[PDB]
């Protein structure tokens, strides 16, 4: 199972919370705030680049993956968009995939998520029906950890994720 | 009145669009195709970079904003939306706006215009209730031009978004 940082923030929230999820069921990670690709330009120069071809080949082996993204002015970040660019159907097609969003509160997220599903449905993934939505109070930053009201949700959502990956 | 391009392809037809558009109204032009910023990281560094600066700049000193997109997935460029990330309302409270995205296939262009609708929102511009959709088909890559059928809703499009802005 795979675990995708959208925030391109070292400091970011979002990333604390793919941590914590990437380490308590011993998954996959590919951090966005680390992995810097460059922007998407269409040529094929680009596709030989190696954080191209880790990026590809990673998602293909991952029998599940978790899809984390703040929402920036109402959608997934650019760094995550721009990551997805240089993949297609090829790798999600079929792919069980879970959609989270960090939001700053309030109602906040809806269109991240929807963004990410959107997009997610573009690529023939197969989104399933539960996602998250987690606001600055579920997530602990100083102490580096997430809140515990929200661990159980997470554990809902990373649960039902494996159902869908053995069926489909 | 800035047009913004959305394919960061050199190659790509949203630039062709974006060119024919900022030529033939004689408007300032931000070419995502040779604009390359930086992944965003929301770091102040970042912030005082000399095209971070100028991005920030171009767009607040303008009166209007043709923003072109091709669909990518379903949605906007990622190289668009990065770009976006950069901003704030700060540059777009009240921004007359209008979307256009070049996408194929009768079905497509739709989701990709909800994206940049949204967004634009996300950020308080004023988005015009006109927004088009840009087939392939009518994009001559080669010779660098759009069809005669595209001018006229491009011209509509301008237009209406100049009655925006004098409002
Ligand atoms: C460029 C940018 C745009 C933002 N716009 C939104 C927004 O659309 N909705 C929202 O809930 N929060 C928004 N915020 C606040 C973030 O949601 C908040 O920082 C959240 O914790 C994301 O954390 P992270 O990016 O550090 O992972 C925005 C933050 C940034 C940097
Ligand atoms: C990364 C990528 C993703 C694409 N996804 C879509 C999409 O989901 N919907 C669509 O109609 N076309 C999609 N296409 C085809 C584009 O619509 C087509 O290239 C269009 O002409 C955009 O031109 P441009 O990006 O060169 O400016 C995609 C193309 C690329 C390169």
């Amino acid at each position: 199972m795979l675990v995708i940082n959208g925030t391109p923030r070292k400091h970011g929230r979002t990333r604390i919370a793919a941590s914590y999820i990437a380490a308590l069921y011993h998954t996959d990670l590919i951090d966005l705030s680390e992995f810097v690709l460059p922007v998407f330009n269409g040529e094929a120069e680009q596709s030989e680049l190696l954080k191209v071809q880790e990026l590809k080949q990673r998602v293909t082996k991952a029998d599940a993956i978790v899809l984390l993204s703040p929402e920036y002015h109402s959608g997934m970040s650019g760094a995550l968009k721009n990551a997805l660019d240089f993949l297609s159907s090829e790798q999600f097609k079929y792919k069980p995939v879970a959609l989270l969003a960090v939001a700053g509160g309030g109602l906040g997220g809806i269109n991240a998520l929807n963004n990410m599903r959107t997009v997610m449905r573009g690529v023939y993934a197969n989104v399933i029906p539960k996602q998250l939505v987690l606001d600055p109070v579920h997530i602990d930053v100083e102490n580096a950890t997430v809140a515990e009201n929200i661990k159980e949700s997470i554990k809902e959502l990373v649960e039902e994720l494996s159902m869908f990956a053995k069926a489909g």
